[PDB]
């Protein structure tokens, strides 16, 4: 019924009654007016969201923000009537918080997309004051955000149903599956399980934002910080961790298909050689807060905003892993070419076909994970060569959008897609060890156990 | 002096921008040598900032000293210029402008106040203090401080090599004897702290600290590796950094052969042995450097007089020295309280095994080896302490400097670093190195040197 402007003049009017009020009246009728003007305002379009349709997520956030202020207004009203005038006005003054930090935003004029009005100096885009990134990674489109979503929560559901498959097939015959080097691909399979998790978390209600955004609505950037909720941190540790405990177990893979050859129990603190890398680099990231949030990729990751930390604790490590695990399939290959050239009447004597057909399967899914490993290194590194001048187009971009403007480059999603398809694709491939006549039978034993 | 030191100055930097515009060879030795003299009267002058000052009063030994350093790098550019290297000249004159800034500048009148000096790498721009950088030497420590932090290195450093050094040669003396587990997992620790102590001591080298620890523009060294400047600031932190942290990780593999070595007595447990635990040691360590390398995050410090690991900003010492050591202690430490454990299990289960009566080589090796990793225990715990009072502490000491600094662009430094706390971390750091080196103090080794002595 009333504009838009004068509603949040109304909201600002009767919060000043309410801090000068001597009595609960005063403070109840100031409440009910700001009531009564925040849901009008809540049904009013704010200028900047005209071309913008009532049902998406901008809208969405803008009417959200006067819920909670009216729940807030609520829980000042019951105060108010109670007679606690002292305690109505300290809940009164919450009501700039939640205005400041959500609705304002969208009655600003003081920036322009992509820059977002917050009042949040740990927030701010560089030296302009009152403005902030917004979450939505301004070089990609709605519809670039919603395909790539897509994408990862189909490889996303795929990875975590078959590695979970695989995990239940293993817990099911722990007695007898527990046993180097099979339990190798039960903890390949934790890994990119846990891994798909932190991919597939965002596909909750609410939860992208939750992780991928600030509270005041800009992207998360330099995490950990202060007064942020830990959902960032959380994704991050779970989809990192993974990602490099992931690349550890591959050299153990590599390294017991090498050693499968002298040899033809042993579950000892191996678990220490495997889980103590992709803690220090974990703990190392937190510790020089560079944890960032994604809207296109839905997950907190390290190297976002500066592409070194990416390059120093994703790109070398894989990169290190690739030379390691190269090294041990090369000479497990050779060992191959003298066993066979030295000893022909080795793999010609049937008498142990247990120890043929566990090194072939070795061989197979270390090959294999080396293949995908490679290319998940490959995209890794295109994104090392040149997010240095992207990180330029980004700020030229944001900043002529302040004082047409261009975008000269970007990041490549295709690329992002190839590296997913070639992460995910590892958890499926490292899956099927458990597609065996011999793991039916293991299924069979536990439907006949009830 | 017969002119001004202003018109000095002046002259000084006209003949030095007819050097790299000049057209003629002759032109070349010609500006060179009027340089030289204009120095010499230059050095002659009292600048009206030390005037207050006795003319043997530090500040006017380091004004006069900067004019012969000035003076020797004219002779090696003369000498280039009559042998009718133009370019090489030239190049050598860009050394006579980091001289003239770096070095002279701070005592005129000029752009920049100490702890600023002028520089034309905009690279070294000390935050809008345009054509400013930070000094090479430590603003924060005197003379005399860093002096005493040398010495102190020097003895520490030195004997911590020859001790390991000692302790290395014993080992590959009698290699095939030798190398066995556990004892060879001493050798590697030795290694470690031998290679790092040459870190160290690389800095009394002649020169090699200001090449270590100073930009070619005579700012310190921050944010390395660096564009444009020399690796030998990264190789040094390489040294230390990588030799540090396999240390550690070499001193977790102590307390795990002690627990495992029991364990192996006493259950279905293989001790140890053919175990190829190198690919952990070695690689945990390479996988940290590459990282701080690739975030750019080496500083130089002329007190300590290496490049390390988070000298500008302590998160990243915090991120990769404490966090790292502090891991050491929790996993070292489980392994040895639960070595405890084991030992007394079988001393229990298997009365008399451990003695001189029974498994007298195995009780013999494992007393020392427990007795080498408590103490080795104690040694990292006072060094993680020491990393953990500068984590604690640093974010006010950079704001300090950062203040101090800033005040005398446009004050007295509010808190600072302690460098005793810094000679208990070097004490606990290099002793460690001293107290494992130990090892090899047997009498089996005068029998391995007396059969090595032909
Ligand atoms: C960083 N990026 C920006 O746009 C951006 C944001 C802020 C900033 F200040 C400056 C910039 C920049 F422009 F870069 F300069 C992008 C983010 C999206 N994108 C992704 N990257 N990686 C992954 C991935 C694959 C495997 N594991 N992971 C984590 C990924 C996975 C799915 C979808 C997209 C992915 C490429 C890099
Ligand atoms: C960082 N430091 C500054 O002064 C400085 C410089 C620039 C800057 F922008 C802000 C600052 C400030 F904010 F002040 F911190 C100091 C450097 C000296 N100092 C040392 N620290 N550590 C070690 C050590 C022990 C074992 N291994 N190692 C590497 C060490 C060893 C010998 C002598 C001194 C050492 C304490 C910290
Ligand atoms: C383990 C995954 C938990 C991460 C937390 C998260 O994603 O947040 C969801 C949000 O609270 C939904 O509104
Ligand atoms: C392992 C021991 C952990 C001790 C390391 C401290 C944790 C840390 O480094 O993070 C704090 C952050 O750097 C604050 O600025
Ligand atoms: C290899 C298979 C992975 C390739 C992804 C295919 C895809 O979805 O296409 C990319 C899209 O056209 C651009 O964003
Ligand atoms: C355990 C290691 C604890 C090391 C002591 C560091 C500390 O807590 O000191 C605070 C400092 O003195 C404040 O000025
Ligand atoms: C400095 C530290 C000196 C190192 C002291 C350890 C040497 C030691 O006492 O060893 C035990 C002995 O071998 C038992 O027979
Ligand atoms: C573009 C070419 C660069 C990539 C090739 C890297 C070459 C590295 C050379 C040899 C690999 C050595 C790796 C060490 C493996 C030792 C493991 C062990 O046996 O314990
Ligand atoms: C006391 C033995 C020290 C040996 C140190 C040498 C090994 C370290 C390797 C490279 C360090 C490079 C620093 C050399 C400085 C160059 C000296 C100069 O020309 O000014
Ligand atoms: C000092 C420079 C550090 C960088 C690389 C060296 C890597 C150390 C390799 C040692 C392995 C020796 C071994 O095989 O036992």
């Amino acid at each position: 019924t009333a504009d838009l402007e004068d509603n949040w003049e109304t909201l600002n009017d009767n919060l000043k009654v309410i801090e000068k009020a001597d009595n609960a009246a005063q403070v109840k009728d100031a409440l009910t007016k700001m009531r009564a003007a925040a849901l009008d305002a809540q049904k009013a379009t704010p200028p900047k969201l005209e071309d913008k349709s009532p049902d998406s997520p901008e809208m969405k956030d803008f009417r959200h923000g006067f819920d909670i202020l009216v729940g807030q207004i609520d829980d000042a009203l019951k105060l108010a009537n109670e007679g606690k005038v002292k305690e109505a006005q300290a809940a009164a003054e919450q009501l700039k918080t939640t205005r400041n930090a959500y609705i304002q935003k969208y009655l600003s004029g003081q920036c322009e997309v992509p820059l977002v009005r917050t009042d949040n100096p740990k927030s701010w885009y560089e030296d302009v004051e009152g403005c902030g990134i917004q979450c939505q990674n301004p070089l990609f489109t709605e519809a670039e955000h919603q395909d790539m979503h897509s994408y990862i929560a189909a490889f996303g559901a795929v990875t975590g149903l078959c590695t979970l498959f695989t995990l239940a097939t293993f817990v099911a015959d722990w007695r007898n599956s527990n046993r180097y080097p099979a339990v190798i691909l039960f903890y390949v399979n934790a890994c990119f399980f846990v891994g798909s998790i932190g991919w597939l978390a965002q596909f909750m209600d609410g939860a992208r934002r939750e992780i991928v955004c600030r509270a005041d609505g800009t992207m998360r950037l330099g995490e950990p910080t202060s007064n942020e909720t830990l959902s960032c941190v959380i994704i991050f540790v779970i989809v990192y961790y993974a990602l490099m405990a992931g690349v550890v177990w591959f050299v153990v893979l590599t390294y017991a298909w090498h050693t499968s050859f002298k040899a033809l129990g042993k579950t000892s603190y191996f678990h220490l050689l495997t889980w103590s890398l992709p803690f220090v680099l974990t703990v190392a990231i937190l510790a020089v807060a560079q944890v960032d949030g994604d809207s296109v990729s839905g997950i907190c990751f390290v190297g976002y905003k500066n592409y070194r930390y990416r390059a120093g604790f994703v790109l070398a490590p894989i990169g290190l892993v690739l030379i390691v695990g190269g090294y041990f399939l090369i000479r497990g290959v050779m060992t191959l070419f003298s066993i066979k050239s030295n000893h022909p009447g080795l793999l010609s004597e049937k008498a142990a076909s247990k120890i043929n057909e566990t090194m072939l399967r070795l061989g197979i899914f270390g090959f294999l994970a080396f293949g995908f490993v490679l290319i998940t290194f490959s995209c890794h590194f295109y994104d090392f060569f040149n997010q240095a001048e992207w990180e330029r187009s980004f700020r030229d971009y944001v900043l002529c959008q302040a004082n047409d403007c261009e975008i000269k480059n970007r990041p490549s999603l295709l690329v992002e897609k190839i590296n997913l398809f070639a992460m995910f694709g590892t958890g499926i491939a490292m899956s099927t060890w458990v597609w065996t006549k011999a793991t039916l039978l293991i299924w069979r034993r536990t439907w006949c156990r009830l």
